[PDB]
């Protein structure tokens, strides 16, 4: 948990706030509050998700996560809170991947080829283990369920990218399908030319996000997670009360006059001393490997995202 403790909602109706702190959004992301609000435009759904648990004791597909350990490395579904890219809702012709344990959960996101789909269920429903179908569930009728109901699939670290030229992506595309001459086309996405496929199947493909109209897959690739002790690399809380507003973490992270820890205070500046009575903002590092820079084809990107998901991919026919 980045800043807030496990959401404990009394309330299905009570409305989902869009606040502008950074540091409130990453309490939102921490309480599942976004993966609620895609639930509630989407899918008609009713309440929250996450109860209890929030977004540490979400499922991950595989269970074995290695992002997951570090809850300030980004999912699609906190980059979408964030606005660095959009989870679009689930249209028929989006592939449910095989694999995760879907029965039960009514929110589960998949990294596209093109970008990132989730899944929702409408109130008191949730999916078949299939993944297919919204079907009805005693369980979620309360409408505030348990973060193990929603399902985020790959090991994804999303994060604020360097952009890179048009023909720099275009030189890792097809730098990637001189990798990958096998598949001809990624979540209905022409991958390669081949006029004879093979139907969809499973795809556990390491990726990169690079801001352009597709991802570029990786089979060989180098990372190098770096520091960079950005703003962006801290997050700010009151403390029992929760994430500063907008205004006080702009404060804490341009004056340099709240508390923090070791790292912000050498950053942004921090004094120790003053007080009176009534306790100050804070700010501390997110905890993160740092930004993850990939040297691929000879080119080292910092990428919008990164990842290793299960895409489908057709197959071409010799
Ligand atoms: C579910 O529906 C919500 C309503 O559309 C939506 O929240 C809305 O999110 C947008 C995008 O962040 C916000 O848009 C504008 O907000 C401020 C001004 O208020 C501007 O400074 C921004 O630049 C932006 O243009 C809406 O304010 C916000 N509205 C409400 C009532 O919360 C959610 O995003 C939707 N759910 C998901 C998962 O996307």
């Amino acid at each position: 948990p980045i800043i807030c403790a496990g959401p404990i909602h009394s309330n299905k109706s009570a409305d989902i706030p869009h606040l502008l702190g950074y540091s409130e959004k990453i309490c939102q992301i921490d309480r599942l509050i976004h993966v609620s609000s895609w639930l509630r435009n989407h899918s008609q759904f009713q309440g929250y998700v996450g109860q209890r648990g929030g977004r540490s004791q979400v499922s991950y597909y595989p269970a074995e996560n290695s992002y997951s350990r570090w809850s300030g490395l980004l999912s699609p579904c906190d980059a979408d809170w964030l606005g660095m890219l959009v989870v679009k809702k689930a249209k028929g012709s989006d592939m449910i991947v095989p694999g995760p344990s879907y029965k039960g959960k009514v929110f589960f996101e998949r990294p596209t080829f093109d970008g990132y789909v989730g899944w929702g269920c409408g109130s008191g429903k949730s999916r078949t283990e299939s993944g297919e179908l919204c079907s009805s569930d005693s369980g979620t009728s309360s409408g505030l369920l348990p973060s193990d109901r929603v399902l985020w699939i790959g090991d994804v670290a999303c994060q604020p990218m360097t952009p890179i030229p048009e023909e720099t992506f275009l030189e890792l595309k097809s730098f990637s399908q001189s990798e990958f001459p096998d598949i001809c086309k990624i979540d209905g996405i022409v991958f390669n030319q081949c006029e004879g496929e093979s139907l969809p199947q499973p795809f556990d493909v390491a990726w990169m996000d690079v801001g352009h109209s597709h991802k570029i897959i990786m089979r060989e690739h180098k990372t190098k997670w770096v520091q960079e002790s950005s703003s962006k690399d801290f997050v700010c809380y009151k403390e029992g009360t929760g994430p500063c507003s907008e205004s006080e973490e702009k404060t804490c992270k341009t004056s340099g006059s709240c508390r923090g820890d070791m790292q912000f205070c050498k950053v942004a500046g921090c004094e120790h001393g003053e007080e009176a009575s009534e306790a100050k903002c804070r700010c501390s590092l997110v905890h993160k490997p740092g930004e993850v820079v990939v040297s691929y084809g000879g080119m080292r990107v910092r990428p919008k995202c990164y990842g290793f998901s299960r895409m489908m991919a057709t197959l071409e026919v010799n």
